[PDB]
């Protein structure tokens, strides 16, 4: 249930998501979680919640639920803190917040640096997302000087496309390789091209937004929704799991990581239920034939960034 990584760790293939998990009930949440066998927690600083998460981390080690080591904890560096000299403050409030001394895993959470300041998205007067100078070149170096201080255990990116990994794979004097890299991934929007070169690499993915994100604020009616896909109904009644197994299950089976998130009990349980069955070599390509090169995941306010991953083909 793990994959090795370029580090020589291993990573369970499934985690639990919390992006829109509301910090009154994330806590209980990640309880649940941990109880009924998730062992990976993807975190941000960005969802204002690692506070509530790390209370949770914290309870099931102190109740010896698991232990420290049999945990994989992610957490991301937001965009204002790209700077060279902000990086490890920033790393250093994540793990304060989550009470933990280390990461086991902690991304660029996208190619793109803003402006420095307690605004996550600091805006000019007509709306375009104020840069920082920035490259990821130095932004690398010093998530490399994290792992050299023990901060963290591995490193990685999200979001970045493959010219953008290949800027890292080829960084002079490169230290420590990007170990994951994280991108929006599901039947919709399939991304051969990216995982292909990030695995020729020997750079485990993590698939994102897996079922959609269908509680992402932006939705709008028009939006299809992967969890109605008539189609991925019929594929999951054939094996008696749900729609959102089945959904859950596809990453796997391409050697991918995987985090949905929930704050449902009934529904972490669930989703969690999915090493009990296999999709079919047919099922897999079948699902990667729906692929709509349709992305729910960016922002029309960061289009103009030097570094916006998405204007190029993969
Ligand atoms: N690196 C990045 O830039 C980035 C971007 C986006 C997401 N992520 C990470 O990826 C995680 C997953 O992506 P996501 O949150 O965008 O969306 P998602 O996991 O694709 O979708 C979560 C939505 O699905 C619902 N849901 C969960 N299990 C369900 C089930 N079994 N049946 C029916 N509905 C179910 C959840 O409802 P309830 O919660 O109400 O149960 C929530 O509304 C995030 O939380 C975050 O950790 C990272
Ligand atoms: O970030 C998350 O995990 C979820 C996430 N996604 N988005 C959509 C985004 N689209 C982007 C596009 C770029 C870009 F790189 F393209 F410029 C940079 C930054 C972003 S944020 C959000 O606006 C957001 C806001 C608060 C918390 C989480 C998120």
């Amino acid at each position: 249930s793990r994959i090795l990584l370029n580090n020589g760790a291993k990573m369970p293939i499934l985690g639990l998501g919390t992006w829109k998990s509301p910090p009154g009930q994330v806590t209980e949440a990640v309880k649940v979680a941990i109880d009924v066998g998730y062992r990976h927690i993807d975190c941000a600083h960005v969802y204002q919640n690692e506070n509530e998460v790390g209370v949770a981390i914290q309870e099931k080690l102190r109740e010896q639920v698991v232990k420290r080591e049999e945990l994989f904890i992610v957490s991301k560096l937001w965009c204002t803190y790209h700077e060279k000299g902000l990086v490890k403050g920033a790393c250093q409030k994540t793990l304060s917040d989550l009470k933990l001394d280390y990461l086991d895993l902690y991304l660029i959470h996208w190619p793109t640096g803003f402006k420095p300041g307690k605004e996550f998205f600091p805006l000019d007067e007509s709306g375009n997302v104020v840069p920082s100078d920035t490259n990821i070149l130095d932004t690398w170096a010093a998530m490399e000087e994290l792992v050299d201080e023990g901060l963290v255990k591995a490193i990685g990116i999200s979001n970045f496309n493959h010219l953008q990994v290949e800027m890292i794979l080829n960084k002079p004097g490169l230290k420590y390789k990007p170990a994951v890299n994280q991108i929006e991934c599901h039947p919709y929007l399939t991304q051969e091209k990216l995982i292909q070169y990030c695995q020729s690499k020997g750079i485990v993915v993590t698939a994102y937004s897996p079922l959609g994100s269908p509680d992402r604020p932006w939705a709008k009616p028009e939006d299809p929704s992967l969890l109605e896909d008539p189609r991925i109904k019929a594929i999951a009644a054939k094996h008696n799991k749900t729609t959102a197994q089945v959904l859950i299950r596809f990453p796997m089976q391409r050697n991918l990581v995987v985090i949905p998130k929930s704050v449902t009990p009934e529904r972490i349980a669930e989703n969690f239920k999915v090493f009990d069955f296999e999709l079919s070599s047919q099922d897999m390509t079948t699902l990667l034939s729906y692929n709509r090169n349709w992305r729910v995941c960016a922002l029309l306010s960061c289009t103009s960034h030097k570094d916006y991953p998405f204007h190029e083909e993969f």
